[PDB]
């Protein structure tokens, strides 16, 4: 058949953040942030396999309480000094029902005393689905506060990863 | 038939980030000079422009140093992709046969750090030659002092940031 | 906004500068040698080959649709990189604003690998088909065979 | 290291896009058009005729000079802006490695203004004869009239 | 009982010609191609164990007169995908007597209608022997010439290993 | 034209790949003061979190002749116990080293190990390399390996 | 979690090195040969002729059947070791996710033994069928039979 069949977003946007700050908080230990970030939702951040670098993948445990229970990630292709990220999760019942995997690419560019950066996310529906198209708002809805959170903190105190 | 100039190409590396650079080595370049070497550095401030394109610093010396002061005005900042062009115009650090000292800096992020590229042009008077040593010397200072501001921006992560 | 894309990943014996050159740099005037039954003619209106250069690729008379100009975004043939617009043109239907394609093939062994990125935009406040998606790639997908099979057999070409 | 730097600020008649056709974008060839007592052929050898473009210009037979070779650094043709790369050949000799040309131009009127920068890169350890600058800048500013002369006087020539 | 030092030459070039006929010409098919370019120096050359893939063994025949007699090259890691060889010169009269062994580890990328290289060479010596820097550069030269010759007639003649 | 010096080994041990490749790779810069107290200070990684591009900075006791030495990991691959470091920064090189390039791939067998390992040296151009170097340079390395080797065998908990 | 395997002693007059060509190495162009009233060609797409090779099997002009798809995996024709995948045709029938046959010849006098593991593979909710693995074993050494005899009538074929 016509195979191609699959549901990426891509955007952009502009925070007054050095990209190495936002790189070190959404990626290289975004494990780590969403739990001091979300103490609420998440109950630990810990890589279960890998050194950093490519190869390692997290694992991010919610709080007992959560619907969720945990995500598990993988780091599959890191350019660490120009900022591009691929990275996806491959088990946990974030599942949601409607994903084999979700690839998460990202990178950065410097721009001004802050960044700019351009997100590839692709969430992979499965055989005899149809990947809720009204479900995109919510995924994303999840980065973005957190993302704006890991701001004001990051604004406020400037010699956090600077 | 034109008068050559000597031009300064350099390629840079640093641990500190590229707006703190471009920053302390720039637009405060001549504030910073001050707090940076206050044995040699009297006072730094804008004598033309309210700090955009066209400005103009004013750079004097302690009293008993030879110098008196110096002048440069900024032909071009394109201060989002931390690029600057800057003229040295005026003073008795040009002596008699310079009769313009011409700075081209551009940075880029590079993970934590920074990469920097800057040229520098010594235009010699019409025709007077190309002191060499201006040049050496000049390098050995903007450099030095580049040097001071790495350990202090690397010691102090809230300046600039 | 809808952001409905396709993601290809072809694999063919053709060497990459072969196909870079037939399918991304020369399309254009490729797409008149191949089906000279669909199109009239493809070329340049302004541009040097580089980024802001845009093509114009005319139909035949008889054909339903009339003509797409192509503007290159951004180019690095050395590498087989590109991603090109297609903004304006008769077969730019309401629902879309513009299709964007990525390409970036590699050399494998005596021939080549190559994922493409196709991204259907809508106009503002208009939705999109699969039909409409469906069929570009059909028609992309056309092309190519009816190209492999030319560089297949007539090495010179680009070589 | 020590390099010796022209700057300078020309003006003509002669419409910007047209001054830069054939000064920058097809200077391999217009050279070989108005001084066809000193070279025999230009062209292309590596590129479409976007940066990272080769041009090879070879003397006649009987001129001292073999070849020289040429690489663009960046091409903007939009706002008429180049930098290339004068990287191999015997006008070269043994003391300099490379000489490096920014132009910029921009229209004043039917006409146009501009900015080159010539920058002879010696090789580590040498000096750069003043004299190999003040030759250069005479080969091109006499080239840049004569064409200069021909393009007002042909004005449908890359108009 | 230090181990012997072996001498290492690292060369980084370029053609216009494309990677896979430079890489069949100066790799795959090198044996062969050899004897096309050189008549004048050699007589045949030949596979005489393997299947041109990994563990190849080949015969390279100098002309009768010719001061050098034979040389058996062996495939030690071969990766045509990738324009990636590692082979093996072990045995043959052109190893001067203070020679056990010359091996080469070529890797060849695409760029354009043509290619970039990566080519080592480190010959190793036999047990407490001196490398005579002259060796080095003999072959390094014959083996450019010939690098010169096949390049200059693969640009004129575009189908051979197309 | 201008060569470089190489020693390819290809070694044995009775510790399993992962815990060597741990000790003698990774935390190298940690251990060689563990191990060597009375020839370094520290062994600190300046930039990186443990990648490619990772560097780190070794330091020798005050007494001791030398001062420092940085290494590059130009390549890893702790999957398959294969890296790629060069040493390129310390007063170790004299004036003569470029550059050394440690490339090293080990092997798990049966409950041991195999490694191979290469070692490149490279001359500043125009100067040489002295044997000297590299016969002073491998005994170091092998040295320090053995001694790994005997705690690690007796404290199966460590790099476990 | 399911797959039928089937070990099979076999012995024969034939050496294993002639074997090995005639019913792993030439198989597909020797079918053709024996049984041609059932075949039409035996070839290669992408394949070398030593491991990691790929054949593919032409039947007649009405055989049900189309053709054939196997693979290489482990060769070792020195040892008469061979492993080779089925994964296309449409003898599969929609059961069959592939079918793994691994030899292993050994000479014995002039003849030779084998140990014969074939194999056939289910596609994730499929039926791993019964009477039809019984097929497979019944093609396969039918021929081996008309070869073997083969063999023997001509000598020198295959050395
Ligand atoms: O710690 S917290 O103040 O809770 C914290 C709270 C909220 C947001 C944060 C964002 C980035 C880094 C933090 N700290 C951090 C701490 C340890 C390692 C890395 C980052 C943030
Ligand atoms: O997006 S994340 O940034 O990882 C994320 C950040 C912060 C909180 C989150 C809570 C639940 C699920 C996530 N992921 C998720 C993913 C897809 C759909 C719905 C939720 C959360
Ligand atoms: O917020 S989102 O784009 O949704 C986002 C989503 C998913 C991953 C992200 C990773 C890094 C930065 C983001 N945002 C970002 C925003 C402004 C400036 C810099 C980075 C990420
Ligand atoms: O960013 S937040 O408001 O935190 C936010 C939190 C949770 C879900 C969101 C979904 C869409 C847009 C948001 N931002 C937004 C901001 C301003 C106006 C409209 C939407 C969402
Ligand atoms: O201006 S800077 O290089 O910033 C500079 C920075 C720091 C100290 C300096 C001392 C003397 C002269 C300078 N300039 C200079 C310029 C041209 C010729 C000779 C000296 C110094
Ligand atoms: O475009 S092709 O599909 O190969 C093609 C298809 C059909 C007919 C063609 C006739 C001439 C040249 C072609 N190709 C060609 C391409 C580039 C340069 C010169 C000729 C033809
Ligand atoms: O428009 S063209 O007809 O080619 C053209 C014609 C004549 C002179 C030109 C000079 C500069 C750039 C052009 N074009 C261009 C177009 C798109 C992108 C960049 C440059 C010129
Ligand atoms: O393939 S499509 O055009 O999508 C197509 C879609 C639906 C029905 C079609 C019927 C005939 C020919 C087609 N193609 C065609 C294309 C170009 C010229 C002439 C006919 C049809
Ligand atoms: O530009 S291509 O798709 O490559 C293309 C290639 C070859 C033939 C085509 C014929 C009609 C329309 C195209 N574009 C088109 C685009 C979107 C939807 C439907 C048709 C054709
Ligand atoms: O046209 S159809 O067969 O309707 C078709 C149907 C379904 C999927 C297709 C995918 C690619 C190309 C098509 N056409 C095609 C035509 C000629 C050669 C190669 C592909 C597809
Ligand atoms: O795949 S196609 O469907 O023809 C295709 C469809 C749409 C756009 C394409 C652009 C470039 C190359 C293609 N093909 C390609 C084929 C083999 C190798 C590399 C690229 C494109
Ligand atoms: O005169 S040239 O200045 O070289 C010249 C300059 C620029 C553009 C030209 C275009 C056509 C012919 C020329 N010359 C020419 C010369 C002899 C015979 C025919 C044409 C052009
Ligand atoms: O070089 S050429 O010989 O035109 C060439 C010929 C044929 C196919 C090519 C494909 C890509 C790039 C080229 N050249 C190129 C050169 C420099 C920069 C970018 C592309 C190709
Ligand atoms: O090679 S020429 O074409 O003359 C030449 C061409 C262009 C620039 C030159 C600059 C210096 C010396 C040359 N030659 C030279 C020749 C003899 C004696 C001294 C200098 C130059
Ligand atoms: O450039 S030179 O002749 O070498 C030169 C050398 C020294 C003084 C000159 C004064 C005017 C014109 C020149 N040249 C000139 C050359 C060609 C045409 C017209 C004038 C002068
Ligand atoms: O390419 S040009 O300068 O414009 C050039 C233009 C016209 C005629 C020239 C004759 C000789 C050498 C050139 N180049 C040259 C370059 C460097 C040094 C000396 C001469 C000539
Ligand atoms: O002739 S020169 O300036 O020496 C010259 C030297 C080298 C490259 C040039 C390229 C374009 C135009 C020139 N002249 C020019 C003159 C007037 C207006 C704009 C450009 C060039
Ligand atoms: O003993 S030796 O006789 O020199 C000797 C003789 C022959 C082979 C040897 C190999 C390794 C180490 C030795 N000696 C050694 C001595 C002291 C400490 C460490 C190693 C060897
Ligand atoms: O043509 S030859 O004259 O033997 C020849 C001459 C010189 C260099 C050659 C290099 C590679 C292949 C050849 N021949 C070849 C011929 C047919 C197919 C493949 C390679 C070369
Ligand atoms: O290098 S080869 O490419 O095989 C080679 C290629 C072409 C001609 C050769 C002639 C003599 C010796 C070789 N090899 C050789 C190797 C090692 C040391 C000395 C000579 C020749
Ligand atoms: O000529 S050499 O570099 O010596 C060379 C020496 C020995 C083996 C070689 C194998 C392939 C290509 C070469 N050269 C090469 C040159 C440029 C680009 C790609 C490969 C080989
Ligand atoms: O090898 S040759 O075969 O004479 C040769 C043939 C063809 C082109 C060459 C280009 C440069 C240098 C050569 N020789 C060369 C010799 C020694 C050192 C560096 C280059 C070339
Ligand atoms: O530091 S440990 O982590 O145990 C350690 C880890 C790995 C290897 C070690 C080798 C020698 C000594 C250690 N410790 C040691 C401690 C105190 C005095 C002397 C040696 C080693
Ligand atoms: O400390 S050592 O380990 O020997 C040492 C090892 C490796 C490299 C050395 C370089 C310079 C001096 C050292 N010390 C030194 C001591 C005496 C004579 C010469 C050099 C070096
Ligand atoms: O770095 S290591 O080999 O790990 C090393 C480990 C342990 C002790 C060392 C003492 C001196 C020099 C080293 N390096 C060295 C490097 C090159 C030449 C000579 C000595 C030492
Ligand atoms: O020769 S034939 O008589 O066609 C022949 C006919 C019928 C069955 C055969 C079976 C195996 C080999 C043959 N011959 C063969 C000949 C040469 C090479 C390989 C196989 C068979
Ligand atoms: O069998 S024979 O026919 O004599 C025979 C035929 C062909 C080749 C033979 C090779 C070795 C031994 C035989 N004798 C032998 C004896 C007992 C068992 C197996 C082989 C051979
Ligand atoms: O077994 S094969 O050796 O390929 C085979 C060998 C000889 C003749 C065959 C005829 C038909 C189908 C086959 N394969 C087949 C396989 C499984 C089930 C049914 C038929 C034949
Ligand atoms: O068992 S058969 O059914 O012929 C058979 C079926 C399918 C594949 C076979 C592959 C090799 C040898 C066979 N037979 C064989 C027979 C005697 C001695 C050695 C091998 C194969
Ligand atoms: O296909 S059968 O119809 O069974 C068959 C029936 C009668 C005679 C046969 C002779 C050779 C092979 C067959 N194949 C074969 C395969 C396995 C076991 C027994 C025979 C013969």
């Amino acid at each position: 058949p016509f195979t191609m069949a699959a549901y990426t977003i891509v955007k952009e946007e502009e925070s007054p953040i050095a990209p190495h700050r936002l790189f070190k908080a959404l990626v290289l230990e975004r494990h780590q942030v969403l739990v001091k970030a979300q103490p609420h939702v998440f109950k630990s951040g810990e890589i279960i396999e890998g050194d950093g670098g490519v190869g390692t993948v997290t694992k991010i445990t919610f709080v007992d309480g959560h619907p969720l229970t945990y995500m598990l990630h993988k780091f599959d292709e890191i350019d660490a000094a120009n900022f591009y990220c691929k990275y996806t999760l491959f088990e946990g019942d974030v599942l949601r029902d409607n994903i084999e995997k979700v690839v998460y690419e990202v990178k950065l560019e410097a721009v001004g005393g802050g960044s700019k950066g351009k997100i590839t996310v692709t969430y992979h529906p499965k055989p005899g689905c149809t990947v809720n198209e009204e479900e995109v708002k919510i995924g994303e809805k999840k980065a973005y506060e957190f993302y704006k959170q890991v701001e004001e903190y990051l604004a406020a105190n400037p010699e956090v990863f600077a």
